[PDB]
């Protein structure tokens, strides 16, 4: 049950490790895996693109009923979901797209939805192409989450500026 290994501890609940969070989602299979979604939940590049993937397509016809159901969610958002075979569960989260004019006030709510589950395996939220800078990402997530997240960075150059930043 969450068999996380290789992490870098950075504070009492935060852990850090150089990874695909597909391949950890893998290997792990954890309660659950957050998802760096867009507030219609569709799931075409990226983190969300390689997960959707890895389930062969599960993700996305789970997440279109969903959306015929209750309406997109809000940019600082949640849902819970099935994780299929990478997880018990998906708690999509939407960060804000900076490269798109949304408020980086937002990145907090979203890491706030991680504090509704104990433990769980997730991206830097609003990193790479949602353009905001990925240190100050991991200043909010280390601020806001109370509860134990992992956090997979697919990127050996920005897991050593990020480790090198907090240390
Ligand atoms: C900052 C960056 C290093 C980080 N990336 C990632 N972080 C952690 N696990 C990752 N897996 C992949 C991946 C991609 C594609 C594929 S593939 O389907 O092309 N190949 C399949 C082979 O099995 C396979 C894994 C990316 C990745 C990240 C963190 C946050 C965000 C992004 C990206 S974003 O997707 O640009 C926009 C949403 C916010």
């Amino acid at each position: 049950v969450n068999s996380f290994s290789g992490y870098l501890k950075l504070t009492d609940n935060v852990y850090i490790k150089n990874a695909d969070i597909v391949e950890e989602a893998k290997k792990v299979k954890p309660t659950v895996v957050v998802n760096a979604a867009n507030v219609y939940l569709k799931h075409g590049g990226g983190v969300a693109g390689a997960l959707n993937k890895a389930t062969n397509n599960a993700m996305q016809v789970e997440s279109d009923d969903y959306i015929a159901t209750n309406g997109p969610l809000k940019v600082g958002g949640s849902c819970v979901l099935s994780g299929h075979n990478l997880a018990k569960h998906c708690l999509h989260v939407v960060g804000p797209n900076v490269n798109k004019g949304e408020d980086i006030q937002l990145l907090k709510s979203a890491y706030e939805n991680f504090n509704q589950h104990e433990v769980l395996l997730a991206p830097l939220l609003s990193a790479g192409i949602f353009g905001a800078d990925p240190i100050h990402s991991l200043r909010v997530c280390v601020d806001t989450v109370r509860t134990n997240v992992y956090l997979a960075v697919f990127d050996k150059n920005l897991y050593d500026k990020l480790v090198s930043s907090f240390l």
